[PDB]
């Protein structure tokens, strides 16, 4: 891009959010989907609403994992 990315996030290292898991990849991956972004949670199923806590992020995608 030609401007320079504010980084400007939705989620940030060591949050928690009560998502809804809407896709899954394929191995067990839920994927929730922010506005696009891509965010991993391995272990979770199709509809299953649970709160992630979103352990870190990297530039392409997310990774949390289910705290019940």
């Amino acid at each position: 891009m030609f401007r320079e990315e504010s980084r400007s996030v939705p989620v940030e290292e060591g949050e928690v959010y009560d998502v809804t898991i809407q896709d899954i990849a394929r191995q067990g991956d839920g994927i929730a989907r922010i506005e696009g972004f891509v965010i991993f949670v391995p272990g979770t199923k199709v509809g299953d609403e649970v709160r992630i806590k979103v352990e870190r992020v990297l530039p392409k995608f997310a990774f949390a994992s289910v705290v019940e």
